[PDB]
């Protein structure tokens, strides 16, 4: 579905975070936090708005999001709930600092 041209410029910084580039610092934010399978048993409580690239990405595709804003939304609360989960001495808080540094700074050259 055709795009306007901010949320273009959306799916290309996409496509970066997800690129082989920035693999080493974003492969945690791939998919959904799996909190069973890495014994984050208390994750769901403290965390209460998930969010992912491939959800990202699925909402991209499925023309869910209406602008760049809504879009910015849901990639800062993936980084977000990585600030209020972990210890700022993980290496994923770590890796969410250098991913979210790609972020916002593509995202800062945004067209008008
Ligand atoms: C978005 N992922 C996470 O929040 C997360 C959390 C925790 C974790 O154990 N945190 C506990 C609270 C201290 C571990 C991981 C894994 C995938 C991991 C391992 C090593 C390096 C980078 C990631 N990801």
């Amino acid at each position: 579905g055709k795009l306007s041209e901010q949320l273009k410029h959306c799916n290309g910084i996409l496509k970066e975070l997800l690129s082989k580039k920035h693999a080493a610092y974003a492969w945690p934010f791939y998919k959904p936090v799996d909190a069973s399978a890495l014994g984050l048993h208390d994750y769901h409580d403290i965390i209460k708005h998930p969010m992912d690239l491939s959800t990202v990405k699925r909402k991209m595709e499925n023309r869910d999001y209406r602008d760049a804003q809504e879009f910015a939304a849901d990639v800062r609360l993936m980084f977000s709930n990585c600030y209020k989960y972990n210890p700022p001495d993980h290496d994923v808080v770590a890796m969410a600092r250098k991913l979210q540094d790609v972020f916002e700074f593509r995202y800062a050259k945004m067209p008008d």
